[PDB]
């Protein structure tokens, strides 16, 4: 629920969250309300989950890098202090917190990372990066290693890969392009090169987390690590004798961590968004507040001014500065996280040797640049997805058609295992299903197969409930009438049938003058309930307009020099797509019946589609799935596809709120799409 009248907070567990706890039980005393504080696994990934639903902390904590994405999802309340309290904090430390003209935060401490070193084991560390495999040679020979870090998280990784280059959105005229990604250029090859060398001539193992190093040097194992602020309580305790100073530089260049700034974010469904202010304003951000979580673990260096003079006197927090300066503060546009999940796989495939650098860099450049990606994947299909029907309801259920002779339902759990399974196989067919198709019910199917049938599938019985026996050859495709009373196919044998529910050809547009000369691949109803009419597609080069009360023809469409195998018709019913084999998009006007412009794809397409909402148009190609914007006539994007033999989409349909698409292969996989 919302939970009105107590104080749920969240923090990451290696900060003092017994420090905050504390600061809490002083503003229960003071106000009389209950303040909790938890520290989940990945609370930074399931606070935009729950705050979705209305649910989760009441605030939460995090550097602010991550508050862009939060603000963008509407999850996070807007904030704003007083220009008496605004003074107290730097106005930097604002700007880190500030989306889109707005506060969604208050800023707490400047966490940036520097290298942390045992002084008994190493009076003079290293100051370049390439001086330490020498060194570990050197300590090895003593039994003790050079170094141990966080290897698992990137953001222990980047100030090295950063320092030659290296960067995450080229940032310009005040502003972040996030196109222009800087993973993948020779500054960060190098970095991440002399990374996985060093993993390579054994100077540190690819395994090496968190917990692993920190234990190896308070316990003394290993001469140097690389931590923040908050690291300093635990080393203290274990009587180690260590120092904090300026991070390693790489081919003469510092290295550049990105530098966080821990905030605090209030829930937009909170209820007591005034309580939270009043705690985080007048309780944490004190010279009190602070001190009580900083005893805890070190915050680093605070926003607060009056606090921050005394702590900029420790010089660990003055070397905290110095790496600061080497680096620069995270951008918290919502793209900052695609670009972290990109960099962190890019290091682990690299460290582990799954892959090369420049192959782990080169897919990462493209993750932290991607705009749709792959949300997922759904497997059971022993052969080539041939198409893909989605609910008008937007249900949580698809349906496939597949050249393994079956059609299947999928059940989308979206759950970590997979984002769909089989709930129900349908076999009838004695050949390849080719298509099909969902009733308004979402309750039925309807397929059209190689066999030369189409068959009524009852989804929920698991059965087959009307054979359509009428074609002599290959049926090719598929449709519902908006009513569904009436049931439409495309054949290899020249022909367009109608159908009623029962099974019985009620008219079929003979190979006629009027009608195809070759082979009719693809049927489609207008959504238009003036003018009742359907499109077809055929290997004759051409495409039909039909008018479903006379089944007279009302006009044929040529342009393509090839045979079109597929048809799309405008959510609107206004214009129409075509495709096949010469590569081009042919866009009409359905009404008029004219051709209004081509878009080059330069590769054979299989399928089309509109999107429910953006005024996109989607291609199944052989190289990929090219997507336009019907108004700049511009693609904007390009979907291929990487296992890390040709494989390529036949088949794509949006979810009925434009938010997945799902589209089928020749590998039998079903590849889902999405923001
Ligand atoms: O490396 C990916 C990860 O880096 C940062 O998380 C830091 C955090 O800022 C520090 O305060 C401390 O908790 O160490 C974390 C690394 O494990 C980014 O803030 C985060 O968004 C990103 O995923």
């Amino acid at each position: 629920k919302i939970e009105e009248g107590k104080l749920v907070i969240w923090i990451n567990g290696d900060k003092g969250y017994n420090g905050l706890a504390e600061v809490g039980k002083k503003f229960e005393k003071d106000t009389g309300i209950k303040v909790t504080v938890e520290h989940p696994d990945k609370l930074e990934e399931k606070f935009p989950q729950v705050a979705a639903t209305g649910d989760g902390p009441d605030i939460i904590f995090w550097a602010h890098d991550r508050f862009g994405g939060y603000a963008q999802s509407g999850l996070l309340a807007e904030i704003t202090p007083a220009a008496a309290f605004q003074d107290k904090l730097y106005p930097f430390t604002w700007d880190a917190v500030r989306y889109n003209g707005k506060l969604i935060a208050y800023p707490i401490a400047v966490e940036a990372l520097s290298l942390i070193y045992n002084k008994d084991l190493l009076p003079n560390p290293p100051k370049t990066w390439e001086e330490i495999p020498a060194l570990d040679k050197e300590l090895k020979a003593k039994g003790k290693s050079a170094l141990m870090f966080n290897l698992q998280e990137p953001y222990f990784t980047w100030p090295l890969i950063a320092a030659d280059g290296g960067y995450a959105f080229k940032y310009e005229n005040g502003k972040y392009d996030i196109k222009d990604v800087g993973v993948d250029n020779a500054g960060a090859k190098a970095g991440l090169t002399f990374l996985v060398d060093l993993i390579k001539n054994k100077h540190m193992n690819a395994d090496t987390d968190y917990s692993i190093a920190e234990a190896a040097f308070n316990k003394g194992e290993t001469a140097m690590t690389i931590n923040g602020p908050w690291a300093w309580s635990n080393i203290d305790t274990s009587a180690v004798n260590y120092g904090v100073t300026v991070l390693p530089t790489f081919k003469g260049q510092p290295s550049k961590p990105f530098v966080g700034v821990l905030s605090a974010g209030i829930n937009a469904a909170s209820p007591n968004k005034e309580l939270a202010k009043e705690f985080l304003e007048n309780y944490l951000l004190t010279d009190e507040g602070l001190e009580a979580v900083n005893k805890d673990k070190p915050l680093g260096a605070v926003a607060l001014k009056s606090y921050e003079e005394e702590l900029a006197k420790d010089p660990r927090i003055a070397a905290t500065m110095e790496n600061a300066q080497k680096g620069e503060i995270m951008p918290n546009i919502p793209q900052m996280s695609a670009f972290w999940y990109a960099v962190r796989t890019a290091v682990i495939n690299a460290a582990s040797g799954r892959q090369t650098v420049d192959a782990a860099l080169a897919a990462a450049q493209t993750n932290a640049a991607a705009g749709l990606v792959l949300k997922g994947t759904m497997r059971a299909h022993t052969d080539m997805v041939t198409a893909i029907a989605t609910p008008i309801d937007n249900a949580d259920i698809i349906v496939s058609a597949s050249r393994d002779k079956s059609i299947i339902l999928w059940k989308l759990t979206k759950d970590d295992k997979a984002y769909g399974v089989a709930q129900r196989r349908l076999t009838g067919h004695s050949h390849f299903v080719e298509d099909v198709v969902l009733s308004s019910d979402g309750q039925f199917a309807l397929s059209g197969s190689w066999d030369g049938e189409l068959r009524l599938w009852d989804l929920a019985a698991g059965v087959s409930t009307r054979r359509f026996v009428g074609h002599t050859k290959d049926v090719l495709s598929v449709a519902f009438s908006l009513d569904n009373r009436q049931i439409v196919s495309a054949s290899r044998d020249r022909t367009i049938k109608l159908w009623n529910t029962l099974g019985e050809c009620k008219y079929t547009i003979s190979e006629g003058g009027e009608g195809h000369r070759d082979w009719v691949s693809c049927v489609r109803f207008s959504p238009n309930t003036l003018q009742p009419t359907i499109v077809s597609a055929s290997w004759d080069k051409t495409v039909k307009v039909w008018n479903l009360s006379n089944c007279k023809l009302r006009s044929t469409l040529a342009g393509h020099t090839g045979y079109v195998s597929t048809v799309a018709v405008s959510p609107d019913g206004s214009l129409c797509a075509s495709g096949g084999k010469d590569g081009v998009v042919l866009l009409w006007d359905l009404a008029e019946g004219k051709k209004l412009y081509s878009l080059e794809a330069n590769s054979v397409i299989h399928a089309l589609c509109f999107s429910p909402n953006r005024y996109w148009l989607c291609a199944a190609t052989e190289h990929g799935i090219k997507i336009w914007d019907l108004e700049s006539k511009s693609i904007v994007e390009d979907l291929k596809v990487d296992l890390k033999k040709v494989i390529y989409c036949t088949s794509l349909n949006w979810s009925a709120d434009g938010s997945t698409l799902f589209s089928g292969y020749t590998d039998g996989v079903i590849r889902v799409w999405g923001i």
